[PDB]
């Protein structure tokens, strides 16, 4: 059949300020007491605190669990859930990026729905709707405050799991850009590629939509331009609401058409090594778009436009590859490391590597369906 | 301030069959008897009861009101909202076009509000969310099974009062282009300009957003291609697939940037008249274009290039004329009314009318602020 | 369903001088007696006796049935028939053009299948194959020696029939085209503009494929550039060996694909004055493009290519229409009426034409679906 | 003489699910037993059970012989016919690629007129028609299905010959997409570029007729679009549909404008090393092209254009390299071999090599006419 479905939360704020209603809203939804999702960073900074007195003065409690790690855990998911059942709380805000978003989900659908969070691993395994979730997101990448994924790590086979279930889609999200300004210029450019990539992944997906088509290309060409100018100067705030923008246009992108190899290559990176999340995508990028080439040429030359480069008087071909360039240059100018060997990964568990990628859920919707080899290749590509 | 909100429903099926699911999702709701809201024609099609096996099948029951009429109106509402309380419905399912829709959604908000549906002319009137309600969409136009606007019609003032509330955003929604195959000509290019100008309207609102800005861009360059498609030979699949994306874009895209003075001017033709909405709107369309055409002339040269027009070696303004006239143009191909003179207007009443589009919440948005003198030319203009 | 068909003789000679293995291949076949179905022209000419000659040269006996006439009727196959089975024949030779095929065509399915030709108008009404068949064309149009297709005119309506079967396409064909040499101007001009009907409107039908468009771009750039060439000299040996291919092109291809309603109103001015088919196609042609227009734009854009159009900065929409002028100044340069009253049509038959025609088959592969109105003012367009 | 003719099945089945007319078909044949001809591995994976089901529940009876081997062989023939006489089969129905359609053709004509399958090597050499067949093509490039072509692999003289007889056309054809989504990606990219090499060899043929030309063109526009995104995806419907479409466009060209060095050197690389006919065409079409590029200068440089180069202000000769540089970038995002030395082939042949290809039937219709040294100069280039 040709049936599609497009999720995402009733209701989106957007907008320098709009945090600060995080509260009446959480009071609306008759909640009463919050488990407040942060991690170690955004709490040894007073955001937490400055949320927590929003949502004290509108009548709800909150209980800070500060806890949710960059890749966030298994074990990370099981204290907050202790956390959660020792506070008796009933509700639960993620304050942060997608690590935060993810741990919040996670608790939230592993406290209504029982289990371990390993048991939901897949496409819609879970049986009921988690526990009400206000979403407040810091970070211009991931879009996790809009979608059904939560990337919980596996710390015994070392792999980024994704649960892709629409009992995990937010209540309510909030993106202030007021909240990123404090964002470094490294975590801009990762956060700015991760969403970077799942425009493109979105774009070039087996699962995309004229819906989705939209807002993926809006989402590159505002990453394009705006993307750059945040990373050079985070206080900038015109750069910093239009990767907001950029943001939640490809999370709504992606959330419906699905990504492809490089987020199925990147969670095992990260899975191995702990690296961070939107480096692993800038780095994979070129080279799966270049194995995707074939099957999405005219695609990859509305990329390349779509980047800025003139493709007048080319062949298709020809502009497919100018887009692999142009994203190549961009990454450079990020500062964004040029391979994987670098950075701590070894030569041993390459194969390793591509046998979980293909079990990832994201290789699902990849246009090029490869064989172990290829992958092998890509993983290998990715090393110098 | 800066800020910006996106309403939608949390759930949004499309695709041929979508409509297979209507009754497993009612259960999902723990919603007991629906109250399902048809016009006559479609009530006779055997459409209603197609639908109620569906719903029966899954254990809940339904009642039929079968007594939405094209613009809906306060008596409508009124008969609506007593056979939902002498039946105990607990939920409605709404089977049509945006008449059905709105007749739905407003049954739906007495039911949890109180008072008459006139209470609530404005924007943000209410006080609690409607009952649960599941969308089926017909027609491939409105966009009102995604949107929280609902356009009653108040009999005594003759005039389309518009409500504009958070709380009548349907619970779910399904678009299913199986059971739009057999809209007549007239009604699929009524429907589907009617679409055209959501989108048009949208992307030149005082209330856009880049999200909204993506999602009208995409929904101009599908109607441009599909809807005369569409009108001509209404077995054509594709056609008929293309244009329910491009309705539900158009209708995200003007659900949450606004529309203007082509609806807000339509509404009161349709008040005092009973002409089909999307005829209005056609009619009115390129009047209030070039009326706009000041305050955003690189807009409408997008919109020029949108529609196919060759722009080369123009300047702006002249890009914008061309996109006034291939509106001009699309309006004539799908044999749309000269003026309104000929369909029953009134020069004695341009300046009621005028005086009421004024009140509009449709005006709000618009992206030049007019003067009555203003308003009046344009009706008059329209009525040639 | 996505399957579909493609219906040609097995065997299809061209070539000058390809006329004389007519006589080996019906030994191969095994027959024993035929018919020779031709008309009075070529008779009296002398065709029939020299082709017999052939024929009788392989041990093949022939009798000559030569009172086929431009618009054969249902009496023109009562006749055969009759002789048919009165001298004995085993097969059925046709020599000439569209009406000696179609003749040929009827004679032997009635031959095999024992009704009245009437019996079988519409689409494969059929059981039985047709006696065989090998079919000699003498005009650049038609294209009949290929086709599953036999128009036979019924005296008593008034009215073209159209029998679509794939039991008469025919066992052999011959395309020869030292046999239309002798073509004077103005059946050179209505053959093979019946040639560019049938090309155009296989490009633009409902049941197009890759194989009928190919087929059918390759007739229109043979017939844009070799027909005023061969209206101006029928000497031109270049220029009636490319039409003749160009005919056999366009004759596959509206075999395969289906026809419209440039056919569909022909065949019921013919049927009522005894027009040329061809010019009846020359005079509708323009009128019926662009009613069809917004269903198949970009199809009339690349029809403009065809043309010899420059197109080059245009909108899809005003390509399309150089094409219908193109169109337009073809049928000029080739002194065709501009209108059917100068012919001797009378306004108050129109509507009676109308309906005639929506009952061709050829009206249900149109890309339009019209109404009787637009059929109405389609001929009444065609008048003047 | 100027004479050509067109050869094809009469019926010619496409789409998916035409298969499921096979039995049907049979009967009307009047068919008693019928010999399913096919290969080890599509037997071995069911498809030759279910087919035969699809024949017997339409009361013809089925005898799978499913022996036929990659390069069929006389052996195979010999045993084929073994197999068809000591069961009393009266039909062939031939499923699967190229192998199958030859083996059992070539068993047919056997069947028919007593020889052996190396006495009928050559043009037109047979005195009967073959038994009755229906040939199911599961491959996206021989169009066996269509042609006039048996190649049959001579065990002693190592040389795949080819028999081009008018007796082998096939009585019926089906091509059902559904049948090619298991081609494995290199079994796809192989069969692509042997229709691509039809396509090519029949342009450039000094048998080419505006027919096969037009055809042609369109296959290889389909090739250069959709082949790539069937080798990337199989499961991709589109892709293999019109991928369906461009083997039998091919088929239908080179069936009647004939091939050239290309094939003919091919037959001997296969007949001497069983590599993949496919590999072998895709391996040597640059390097004949090249060869030829002097015979045909301008009908290269629109095959560049074909396959979708620019050559917008170039000489001829400068878009017929674009071309060939063209084939070489296709062929080497197929992963095919450069050359033939690393796939195991031995020098001491090439002369014999050679002296073989100058002796194949494909090559009579080449533009070039080469002497010895050329064509060892062309196999020792397609080696490196
Ligand atoms: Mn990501
Ligand atoms: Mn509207
Ligand atoms: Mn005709
Ligand atoms: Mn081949």
């Amino acid at each position: 059949n040709t049936q599609s479905a497009f999720f995402m939360p009733s209701v989106n704020l957007f907008g320098a300020g709009s945090v600060n209603e995080v509260g009446t809203r959480l009071a609306d939804l008759g909640v009463k007491k919050a488990l407040l999702v942060t991690d170690a960073g955004l709490h040894g900074l007073g955001l937490s605190e400055k949320i927590s007195s929003i949502i004290r003065a509108a009548g709800v409690e909150v209980s800070i669990f500060p806890k949710a790690e960059p890749n966030p855990t298994d074990k990370n998911v099981a204290e907050g859930l202790e956390a959660y059942n020792a506070e008796n709380c009933d509700s639960i805000v993620t304050l942060g990026g997608g690590s935060s978003h993810d741990a919040g989900k996670a608790i939230a659908l592993v406290a209504a729905n029982g289990g371990k969070i390993h048991d939901y691993e897949g496409v819609d395994v879970s049986k009921e709707p988690m526990v009400p979730l206000i979403a407040i997101n810091t970070t211009a990448g991931t879009g996790s405050e809009l979608t059904k994924f939560t990337i919980i790590t596996d710390t015994e086979r070392k792999v980024k799991m994704a649960i892709v279930d629409k009992h995990v889609t937010p209540t309510l999200s909030i993106n202030d850009p007021e909240l990123m300004v404090g964002m470094p210029p490294s975590l801009t450019a990762a956060t700015g590629l991760d969403a970077l990539t799942h425009a493109i992944e979105a774009y070039v997906s087996t699962g995309a939509t004229p819906i989705t088509d939209a807002l993926a290309i809006q989402a590159i060409k505002i990453i394009s331009k705006y993307l750059p100018r945040a990373v050079a100067n985070g206080k900038d705030i015109e750069a910093r609401e239009q990767m907001a923008f950029a943001q939640s246009l490809a999370g709504m992108a992606f959330n419906n058409a699905g990504l492809g190899y490089v987020h199925a290559i990147a969670h095992q990176l990260g899975g191995f090594y702990n690296f961070p999340h939107g480096v692993c995508n800038a780095v994979l990028l070129p080279y799966v778009c270049r194995f995707n080439l074939i099957s999405k040429v005219e695609r990859y030359a509305e990329i390349a436009a779509f980047l800025g480069e003139n493709v007048d008087g080319l062949s298709t071909y020809d502009a497919a590859e100018k887009a692999i360039k142009a994203i190549e240059r961009m990454a450079k100018d990020l500062n964004i490391p040029k391979g994987f060997k670098e950075l701590g990964a070894k030569e041993e568990d390459i194969e390793t590597l591509a046998k979980n990628a293909m079990k990832d859920a994201c290789a699902l919707t990849n246009p090029r369906k490869p064989k172990l080899e290829e992958v092998i290749q890509i993983i290998k590509n990715a090393m110098l």
